[PDB]
C-alpha cells in the first residue's frame, strides 16, 4: 500500500503517526483523516500525569482509554506519554518534593503502566529533563531536586512495571548535533547503556521553526544515538510553514536510520495544532492535503518547463505577459522565461519570480492563470507521482481544456481522471 502515510511508512517497517485529542474524536472530518492516514497514535494530553492521576493515588483513565481504544480499534499502535516530567503535573504533585516526590513518581509510573501493561509499543518514561540555557545540564525542577538519579530510577521502575514496552527518553532542541543540550542527552544515554540502565529509545520532539531550525545534521544526531544501541523516534514533528523540502528532509532522515522506528507529527490538521499560527502540519483546517503531504508521501514511497504528456507542449504564459488574470496555455516548448516554472517550499508554481500559477475558483472549468503570489491555497499545488498536478484548495487537477493539444489550448481545473491532458513531466 502506498496512498496513505502510515501504509507508505509500513513498506519499510516503520510507522507514521499523529497526536490524537480525545475531544476531537466526535469530529467526523478529524477522524476520517486520522483513521485513514496514521498507524501510530500518541494521546496529546490524556495519558499525562494530571490527566491520569488528578488526585494522589486516584487514577483516572477515562480519556486515556478512549484514545487508546480508538487507536487499537482503528489499527494503530500506541506511544504512551508521559510518565514522569516537570510539566502538566497535577496541583498536588507540584507541591511535593524530596523523598515523598520520588515515591509519588514511582507510584504514578506503576499505576499508569500497570493499567496499560503489555498494550503499549513505546512509553516516553521521562521527557524534557534538560535545560536550554546552553550548559547541557539538567532542567531545574521538583523532580530534579529529588536527586540527579530520578531519571535512572524512573526507567528502572518502568522496565519492571511493563517489560514489553520500549522505554524512551524524549526531549526537544536535541536535534542539532552541535548544541550543548543534544550532547547532554547523548552523554546521559551513553552512560545509561554502559551501566545497564534500561532504556530502549530516544525520542526527538522535532519542533522546527525559525527560532530552532531544522539542520541536516539531525540525521547525524539520529545515527549517533542509534550507534549507542538504542532505537530513535521522531515524536512531535511539526515544521513552521510546513515547508515541503523540510518535511521531505526529515522523512528521509528517518528512512536513512535503520533504528528509526517511525515519525509522529504533532496533530492532524493545522487547526488542531498547539501552534496553529505556524500552520506546521500536513493537512489544512478544511481537511485538504498540503503540498508537504505529497512531499512526505513521495519520500516514504522511495521517490524548469512543465510539459504536457498528451500534447508534448509546455505550460506557457501567453506572449510572456506578466498581467494578473492571464490564463495559461499549452505552447511549443522553447527557451523563454514565460515557460520557466519554479516549485517552492510553500507549494507554489512561480514564474517571473513573483507571479503564481493561480486557480480563479474551485470547480470544474475554473480558469488557471498567473496572479501575484500571496499565499492562498488556490496558488498551492501538489505534484503527484503519476504526473498530475492537483490544486490544494480545489482538489482538482491541472487540465488542458477539452483534451486540446495544439498551441493556445487553455488550462483549467478539472476532476482528476488520469488522462494524458492532466499528466505533466518536469525535465
Ligand atoms: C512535546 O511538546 C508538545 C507537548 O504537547 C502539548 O503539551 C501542552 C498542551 O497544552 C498541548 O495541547 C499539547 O499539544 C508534548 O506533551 C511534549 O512531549
Amino acid at each position: 500500500a502506498e496512498s496513505t502515510l502510515g501504509a507508505a511508512a509500513a513498506q519499510s517497517g516503520r510507522y507514521f503517526g499523529t497526536a490524537i485529542a480525545s475531544g476531537k474524536l466526535g469530529d467526523s472530518a478529524y477522524t476520517t483523516i486520522a483513521s485513514r492516514e496514521f498507524n501510530m497514535v500518541t494521546a496529546e494530553n490524556e495519558m499525562k500525569i494530571d490527566a491520569t492521576e488528578p488526585q494522589r493515588g486516584q487514577f483516572n483513565f477515562s480519556a486515556g482509554d478512549r484514545v487508546y481504544n480508538w487507536a487499537v480499534q482503528n489499527g494503530k499502535q500506541v506511544r504512551g506519554h508521559t510518565l514522569a516530567w516537570h510539566s502538566q503535573q497535577p496541583g498536588w504533585m507540584q507541591s511535593l518534593s524530596g523523598s515523598t516526590l520520588r515515591q509519588a513518581m514511582i507510584d504514578h509510573i506503576n499505576g499508569v503502566m500497570g493499567h496499560y501493561k503489555g498494550k503499549i509499543a513505546q512509553w516516553d518514561v521521562v521527557s524534557h529533563a534538560f535545560s536550554d540555557d546552553g550548559s547541557g545540564g539538567r532542567r531545574d525542577s521538583n523532580l530534579q531536586r529529588t536527586g540527579n538519579d530520578w531519571i535512572e530510577v524512573a526507567f528502572r521502575t518502568a522496565r519492571a512495571a511493563d517489560p514489553a514496552a520500549k522505554l524512551c527518553y524524549n526531549d526537544y532542541n536535541i536535534e542539532n548535533w552541535t548544541w550543548a543540550k543534544t550532547q547532554g542527552v547523548y552523554n546521559m544515554v551513553r552512560d545509561f547503556k554502559q551501566r545497564g540502565v534500561p532504556i530502549d529509545c530516544v525520542g526527538f520532539q522535532s519542533h522546527f521553526n525559525s527560532g530552532s531550525p531544522y539542520n541536516s545534521n539531525f540525521r547525524t544526531t539520529l545515527q549517533n544515538f542509534a550507534a549507542l544501541g538504542v532505537d530513535v523516534a521522531i515524536t512531535e514533528l511539526d515544521i513552521q510553514g510546513a515547508s515541503s523540502s523540510t518535511y521531505a528532509a526529515v522523512t528521509n532522515d528517518c528512512l536513512a536510520v535503520s533504528r528509526c522506528l517511525g515519525i509522529t507529527v504533532w496533530g492532524v490538521r493545522d487547526t488542531d495544532s498547539w501552534r496553529s499560527g505556524d500552520t506546521p502540519l500536513l493537512f489544512n483546517g478544511d481537511g485538504s492535503k498540503k503540498a508537504a503531504y505529497t512531499a512526505v508521501l513521495n519520500a516514504l514511497n522511495g521517490g524548469g518547463q512543465i510539459k504536457g504528456v498528451g500534447s508534448g507542449r509546455c505550460l506557457d504564459v501567453p506572449n510572456a505577459s506578466t498581467t494578473d488574470g492571464t490564463q495559461v496555455q499549452l505552447y511549443d516548448c522553447h527557451s523563454a522565461t514565460n515557460q520557466q516554472w519554479t516549485y517552492t517550499d510553500a507549494g507554489e508554481l512561480r514564474v517571473y519570480g513573483d507571479k503564481c500559477l493561480d486557480a480563479a475558483g474551485t470547480g470544474n472549468g475554473t480558469k488557471v492563470q498567473i496572479y501575484s503570489c500571496w499565499g492562498g491555497d488556490n496558488q498551492k499545488w501538489r505534484l503527484n507521482s503519476d504526473g498530475s498536478i492537483v490544486g490544494v484548495q480545489s482538489g482538482l487537477c491541472l487540465d488542458a481544456v477539452g483534451g486540446g493539444t495544439a498551441n493556445g489550448t487553455l488550462i483549467q481545473l478539472y476532476s482528476c481522471s488520469n488522462g494524458s491532458n492532466q499528466r505533466w513531466t518536469r525535465t
